[PDB]
């Protein structure tokens, strides 16, 4: 029993991170296989950094410009190319300790961990959820840039998220490993703003859910909803729309306890519209929207 | 920016993690050098859980009684001791995964993380705080007992928990890694009952200031407090006393923000009174008392 944010456990991503230096800029890399991720912005200094020409920037580059050190030991770089906004550092060294795992995009409401790193020294291990305006609400401090986010299926580490800058609101804007970057944002200081956020609908019926299993009914009632009614409320509240597909996953959680999803709706319709009437939900006064149908499943059973 | 329940890195812990069997009872065991680590009721029997003699359900045991699987390794048990609460199992073979190590007893307000673990097989990992009443607020399920609390500042992982049991109100009652509980609590499946828990108070305060540090500022007011008036006021929201070592050791975030420990106080006491109005802080509609002043300067600014 009990409800905790819980992220993964980090020991077959911490084997994996690495110091990158690049003239003065030093920031963490994930080396797997014989080759070493990082932002590509590593390769900027401070007159670069407002209008970079990243083709140009590279080109200038040799491998001796590029220092990998794995804890106390210096990789050599025998190759450098760029993907997209990812940098490729090919070292001469396979990393022994790297793991089964893939690359892997996320949709905005998924979940994963992210290990905060400092010099390539893993630092802390969190759990966020990309966000519908494709920013993430992390912890980040300068130094983190490279800092990875995963999910572990099985025995595979899917990696999903790379962190590359915080924007102004101090929420934070990254790409997947193949260097595509999650939102409308570029790899620039420049005048940069997330978009208005929304409420992801299908994790806080999620957490609703979790709340019944642990015993916290207090917001059940006999109405149900239909997706049509729920929806205009949800557009009302800047909740994202509750899909079909969306009932269907939580298909589970509402036979384990006998509240249809859009029975769930209807108590998440009253709760929008009236509101906690000062009571609390799994210790929050505030309604959850990071923990997926899937996170409840696995924590709650 | 951005302010998380930040868990240290797990890789550490994770190759510690071992399953121990005795009898049709399997739970978490920590193997470190040639010992292996485990809650002593692993040796009681469906009829042993009331009032188990220890003393006399271990005489009875021979090593082979005891079954430790490290992943797929089977290790040989050549030895086995009791210290209070806790089995120690000598085996034939050190950890050669050992990290730097050492046994802490923590004291209330104090935060780790935990590695929850299920068959000897690590799931999760999560940030939490010995209460005042000597409980933790876990996230654990059947078959979690013998999972470890630690901290790891600087190299050396500290180990300060390790779960025993479950209480009826679903919070969490364990050991030092001497086998010391936390608490009154007992290894007895009898009726037993936390005590009313409080409000970590000097972490609330730590929390304002981190809220402070990252640029917040509505909360504050122009007043300030005397100590034994704050007390006063704050044990009326079933807040734990604030004394005057708490003081002192909110004394660097004091002069990090310039403001007065006593006059952070002062906002404390108009928050209960008022509440919110609708706004967050670092995130929260609550008052957060999980965070510790060490935590706040770990992670912040
Ligand atoms: O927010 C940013 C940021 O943090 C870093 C960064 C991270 C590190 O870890 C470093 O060591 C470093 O030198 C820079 O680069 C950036 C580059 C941009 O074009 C835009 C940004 O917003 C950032
Ligand atoms: O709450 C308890 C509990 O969970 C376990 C336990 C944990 C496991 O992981 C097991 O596999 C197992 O068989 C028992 O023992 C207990 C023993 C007591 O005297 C009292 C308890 O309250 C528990
Ligand atoms: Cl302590
Ligand atoms: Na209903």
């Amino acid at each position: 029993s009990g409800f905790r944010k819980m992220a993964f456990p980090s020991g077959k991503v911490e084997g994996c991170m690495v110091q990158v230096t690049c003239g003065t800029t030093t920031l963490n890399g994930l080396w797997l296989d014989d080759v070493v991720y990082c932002p590509r912005h590593v390769i900027c200094t401070s007159e670069d950094m407002l209008n970079p020409n990243y083709e140009d920037l590279l080109i200038r580059k040799s491998n001796h410009n590029f220092l990998v050190q794995a804890g106390n030991v210096q990789l050599r770089v025998i190759g450098h190319s760029m993907q997209n906004c990812v940098l490729k550092l090919k070292v001469d060294t396979a990393n022994p300790k790297t793991p089964k795992y893939k690359f892997v995009r996320i949709q905005p409401g998924q979940t994963f961990s992210v290990l905060a790193c400092y010099n390539g020294s893993p630092s802390g291990v969190y759990q966020c959820a990309m966000r519908p305006n494709f920013t993430i609400k992390g912890s980040f401090l300068n130094g983190s840039c490279g800092s990875v986010g995963f999910n572990i299926d099985y025995d595979c580490v899917s990696f999903c998220y790379m962190h590359h800058m915080e924007l102004p609101t101090g929420v934070h804007a990254g790409t997947d490993l193949e260097g595509n970057f999650y939102g409308p944002f570029v790899d620039r200081q420049t005048a940069q703003a997330a978009g208005t956020d929304t409420t992801i609908t299908v994790n806080v019926l999620a957490w609703l859910y979790a709340a019944v299993i642990n015993g916290d009914r207090w917001f059940l009632n006999r109405f149900t909803t239909t997706l049509n009614d729920f929806n205009l409320v949800a557009m009302k509240y800047n909740y994202e729309p509750l899909t079909q597909d969306h009932v269907d996953i939580l298909g589970p959680l509402s036979a384990q306890t006998g509240i249809a999803v859009l029975d769930m709706c209807a108590s998440l319709k009253e709760l929008l519209q009236n509101g906690m009437n000062g009571r609390t939900i799994l210790g929050s006064a505030l309604l959850e929207d990071e923990f997926t149908p899937f996170d409840v499943v696995r924590q709650c059973s």
